[PDB]
């Protein structure tokens, strides 16, 4: 049952994508919903390791990678990386299912997100410049591993000078919402599609 936090490497990309897929439907398995099992992790997980390698970690137990913990200390910096170094190769040759959500199937929402990324959420980026994401496989859930992992990431971002961080959570993931509330994160904004929570770090 022992889980350690280890620095992530490019050798972990495959496992990042797997964990991303297995938790990408508001925290639950999205495999049945996506037609491309890699897009999710290529949009939401892999670029953290490539663009912010000093704040990317995996959780690993005897069976192998059982989660990840990924951060970026500065939203503007990381968007530069996405806009100039990640989204362009991702777009090359990439089918565009059109901007109308009504015709989309499977991973089409993800293709559109790549061609036309969403605006950043309506929050105070000076107060909460850092951000991150955590996802544990069920085998590593329910026993404080998320708590220890969030301690690690909050500390790493604080050590980099970040005064606050925000995280995006699905409104249909009330477990994660309750998890963050319990850690002293407050709700910064809420739409029918997304909740953003934040905490000051210094
Ligand atoms: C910002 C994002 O990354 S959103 C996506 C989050 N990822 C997911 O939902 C993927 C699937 N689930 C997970 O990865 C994990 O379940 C996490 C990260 C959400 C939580 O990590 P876990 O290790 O499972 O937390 P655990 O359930 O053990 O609870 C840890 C603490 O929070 C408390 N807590 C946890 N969930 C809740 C809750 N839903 N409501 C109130 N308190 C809660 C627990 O009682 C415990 O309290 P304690 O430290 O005082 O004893
Ligand atoms: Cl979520």
């Amino acid at each position: 049952s022992e889980v350690v936090i280890r620095r992530a490497t490019a050798a972990d990309h495959g496992d990042l994508c797997r964990v991303c897929l297995l938790t990408g439907d508001s925290g639950r398995d999205a495999s049945s919903r996506e037609d491309d099992p890699t897009l999710l992790g290529m949009i939401y997980a892999v670029p953290y390791q490539v663009g912010a390698p000093d704040f990317a970690f995996v959780l690993e137990d005897a069976e192998g990678v059982c989660g990840y913990l990924l951060g970026a200390p500065d939203t503007l910096s990381f968007q530069h990386f996405l806009e100039k170094e990640w989204l362009p190769p991702l777009r090359a040759g990439l089918t565009d299912p059109g901007p109308d959500p009504a015709a989309w199937q499977g991973s089409d929402w993800a293709r559109d997100a790549i061609h036309r990324p969403p605006a950043l959420p309506p929050i105070d980026l000076a107060a909460y410049p850092a951000h991150g994401h955590i996802d544990l496989l069920p085998r590593a859930q329910g026993r404080g591993v998320g708590s220890r992992a969030m301690d690690h990431l909050e500390a790493a971002l604080a050590a980099a000078g970040a005064p606050g961080m925000h995280l995006q959570v699905s409104p249909e993931n009330p477990r994660a919402l309750g998890f963050y509330e319990h850690r002293g994160f407050r709700e910064l904004c809420r739409s029918e599609d997304e909740v953003v929570v934040g905490r000051r770090l210094l």
